């Protein structure tokens, strides 16, 4: 390590906290060791100072060996955090798709952030309670052994192993409880957010009173949780206070009977009441590190859980790059369902040659977005197989593939950013002149323009500042950016003016001759000069070919055509 | 009903004080049997009082710290539910545009920390602001009547010195404070709006810059944090230093009155213990105001960005909608989103009541800003709109929002199952309202073809749904609102044509007495509108019926060759 100069500083100011907890007892003791009236004219002072120094001296280096230790372990514990964080989130973006869009926010942001602050108390509580505390109380049995009090041990072996099993039994109840305040939470913060991201449709359909009432609901729901886990939690300290207190009347007790007036040794009297004094604290925090400690495994253990679910889409081991030579897209038999009980996709095969410009048409939820999803192997099919350029797509790693394609989606969502970021995201450091080319492509040029600040407007939170046609030409402004030789696009101008789409249709036409060019769309009227046309019914193909053929075979796409042009 | 349950937790405040002050006395009895001669009983009696006393006085201690909480519990989470559900409602009742622009990640850190600081802000209140005030005023009665007058001097100026390090270290610790929520906040921000991209990131393959631009934004909260608790460290240093002169001041004093034995038999006993005692409350009064400084200047960050001034305001006393023919009017409508940019200037049109009337015009013409003026997400800069011959200005919020049902063009759906979003239409729909409008959208057979198809899950914002079945599902919902205005945007693009005219065939089928707008792009769904406005600049240029408007040879007999064009 580069900083293990810091944390053996840390261990070294924990060491030094032992010198509070050693000075203590050399005050009772060298006082003791004077009989009466020791030092009575001198030493008086000293002994005066000797007990203000102790005293004073003792809680100010405690206090400043907290501090200190705190203040030199903050980088490290922070620099540890961020590591933690920086490799959850990218866990988390490794994870596949089914779950994103299946995903709850609010719990899932409950569990990160619990997991985040509970594994950071647990890696500081470590090093700081484990080891100074089975420090003290060893140094304690010890002292107490090498002395006559044999009983002393053995008593406090025994009540110890009591504390001990009574802590373990309510920390059981007490996870018990936790887990449902827990499951609380996390289901009202999810309500919560949920509530948040409709603020539109609660708007629209004016229904704040029962947003509200749910979340109240959810809200005293873990309430009631939280008020019996710390009711639990106040039981377990009242039975360790209960075990603590006896066993220091039962030392007090004994060192009482040893010798009433008197003492029995020097030290005896004043160095086991100081040192019960300073033990209370140890026992009162081995039952607190224990409920941490098993609160924050069972948590770090849900998170790791949730996060390292295995991926739906993986790659081979020693996969091959996508080499895209001649971009055609080939489905062989392929068969597709999202969930078991319902198949989507049925048996499929379609051949897309290079250079083609195909069309994929067909009713509402006939499964072309599955064909997207598919072929960008965000999920694996069941049977059948995806070929691009001859090449299976399953069988080779997943960022060459997905790098040799650009799909528009057919929801877009874009960066609360600029315009211009959100376009130059098509590729790392974009030069202005791609953007510019990509605007221009995308019928945007005159837009940003007559816009004031135009390049650095703000979209909002998905883009939602822009309009729709706005939002869809950044969309594929993006996606020229990235210039991929595969270019999919997913109801690319629902929103836009046919103006517009013939603008972009005619520059895609005058600029891009080596890309094969897939779309899909409901509006017949964009993809009628199509080489090839798909028409998709109930996850089959049902009809191919070129567009006046499909017109002329008098078959669905011919009868959704003839639809289309009714007034 | 739960101020009983307070009262007791106070009176469980005087117990502890009450051990509190008994464990000196108890001292000073066994002092004065250290000096008054014993005997078998006297020394068996104050065996037994020294672990009687010693025991069962930490024991009450802890006990009573621990029934206070307990008895505390249940009224410190019914506050921190009833500031929650208050803050949920504040946070729907802002504007649009506020929830347009936002950042998710900032404003959820601000509401988490104001959240969790104000129950940890009342706890410590309720444990301070009395206890300190009982405390210091029976110390500084018991010293001036026994004992000096130096002492309380000394104790007030050690106290103002204490105030003053306080008072200036915090003063330079809001700065830090500051520093670090800020990052902290912007950190997670830029994660949230990450995430929310992850079919972009995916789409384009850059996983590495997100994290790259997240581990920038997290270590500059690290270093924002780290110079926040060593300040933190600091005050604490100085807090330390001053209590701990301040009890070897007293100690040293104490001595000073007389080194080998006593001034009075109760002076020095008394004191000691009282420094022993206090040597927590000392220490604990500087960590709750700096909680209570830090929360408070939270707090009022929060309720600042919660009540800045909501654009969209009801006039007082404003009266009901009362709709009887719904028709919409705009007369002269200037308006604009930024002040920059003037999007609409000068519109004025009408609808009648039971049209059906359709929008078309060039992209970004102002189309949807018609839907989102229509339902006053913004006030026009100028002109006006009327329903019905009424101004919507001078009208319930309430009233106006429940008289329209609008299907915006990005729709948006519950994290639940396809029939609570249908049934979300109106508050408690019944189960034959969900079904008649899954018959007027075209999902009952969908619905019926699915497994356990109404309680099928539709994911975060119905990404789990088709694009056709999620603008159904958004036509099924307004159905069910069955509004006298109908307004859509943009509902049927993702739908077929086949599709759009089942859905169009039953409407008019049933709906005879309702005021349709539409907007669309694709005119073949509008093209039996009985009349259409062809907006362009923001203006009516063109309006009437389909066959009228192809004969104007016009606007719209351009937009409608070109799309009829193959
Ligand atoms: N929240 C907002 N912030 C800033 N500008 C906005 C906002 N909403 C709309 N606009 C702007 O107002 C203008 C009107 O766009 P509008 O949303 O009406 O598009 P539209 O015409 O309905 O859709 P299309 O462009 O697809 O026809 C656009 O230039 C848009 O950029
Ligand atoms: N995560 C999912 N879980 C279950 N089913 C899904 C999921 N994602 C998609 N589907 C199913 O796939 C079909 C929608 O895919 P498809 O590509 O047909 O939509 P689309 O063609 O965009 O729809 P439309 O043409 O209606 O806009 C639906 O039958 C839907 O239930």
């Amino acid at each position: 390590a580069v900083l293990r100069r810091r944390v053996v500083g840390a261990i070294l100011m924990v060491l030094l906290g032992k010198a509070t907890t050693l000075a203590l007892p050399f005050a009772y003791k060298k006082a003791v060791d004077a009989m009466t009236l020791g030092g009575g004219a001198q030493p008086a002072l000293t002994v005066a100072l000797a007990f203000v120094l102790a005293y004073a001296l003792g809680r100010f280096s405690g206090v400043l060996f907290d501090n200190l230790r705190n203040i030199v372990f903050e980088r490290v514990g922070q620099d540890a955090t961020r590591h933690l964080a920086e490799n959850v989130f990218a866990r988390l973006h490794k994870l596949s798709l089914r779950f994103h869009l299946a995903r709850r926010t609010g719990e899932v942001t409950k569990v990160i952030e619990r997991g985040t602050k509970s594994i950071d108390t647990m890696l500081y509580f470590l090093l700081f309670n484990i080891a100074p505390t089975v420090i003290e109380l060893t140094a304690v049995i010890v002292i107490f052994w090498l002395n006559f009090g044999l009983g002393l041990v053995t008593a406090t072996i025994l009540a110890v192993i009591a504390y001990v099993w009574t802590t373990r039994t309510i920390t059981e109840w007490r996870t018990h409880l936790r887990e449902k305040m827990n499951r609380l939470d996390g289901q009202a913060l999810a309500r919560a957010v949920d509530s948040l991201l409709n603020y539109e449709t609660v708007k629209y359909f004016g229904a704040e009173s029962r947003e509200e009432a749910r979340y109240a609901s959810a809200a005293r729901a873990y309430a009631d949780a939280a008020v019996k886990s710390e009711n639990s939690l106040g039981l377990l300290n009242i039975a360790q206070a209960l075990i603590v207190n006896l066993l220091m009347a039962g030392a007090m007790a004994w060192t009482v009977y040893g010798w009433s007036q008197g003492k029995l040794t020097v030290g005896d009297l004043v160095f086991v009441n100081t040192y019960l004094t300073q033990l209370f604290r140890p026992l009162d925090m081995l039952g607190m590190v224990y409920r941490t400690i098993r609160q924050g495994l069972i948590d770090m253990a849900e998170m790791f859980r949730l996060i390292d679910t295995h991926i739906e889409v993986a790659d081979v081991p020693n996969a091959p790059a996508l080499v895209v030579n001649r971009p055609s897209v080939t489905f062989d038999n392929v068969v597709f369902g999202y969930d078991r009980d319902r198949e989507i996709l049925h048996g499929l095969s379609f051949e897309v040659a290079a250079g083609s410009r195909v069309a994929i048409v067909g009713p509402s939820g006939a499964g072309k977005s599955t064909i997207a999803r598919l072929l960008f192997r965000f999920y694996d099919p069941w049977e059948g197989r995806i070929l691009i350029d001859g090449q299976d797509i399953a069988h080779v790693t997943q960022t060459s593939l997905r790098a040799a394609l650009g799909i528009v989606p057919q929801d877009s969502v874009l960066f609360n950013d600029t315009i211009g970021y959100n376009i130059a995201y098509g590729r790392d450091g974009a030069s202005r002149a791609e953007v510019d080319a990509a605007a221009k492509g995308a019928a945007i040029a005159d837009f940003i323009a007559r816009l004031p600040q135009g390049y650095d407007t703000e979209v909002g939170e998905r883009g939602l500042k822009l309009s729709g046609g706005e939002k869809q030409r950044v969309a594929i402004a993006r996606t020229l950016v990235k210039n991929p030789p595969i270019l999919l696009f997913d109801e690319a101008c629902s929103a836009l003016d046919t103006r517009t789409e013939q603008d972009i249709l005619s520059t895609m036409r005058a600029v891009a001759s080596h890309r094969t060019t897939i779309s899909i769309a409901h509006r017949l009227s964009t993809i009628a000069d199509s080489d090839t046309i798909l028409v998709l019914d109930q996850g089959r193909l049902a009809e191919q070919g070129s567009h006046l053929d499909l017109l002329r075979r008098d078959g669905l796409y011919a009868e959704m055509w003839a639809r289309q042009a009714a007034e």
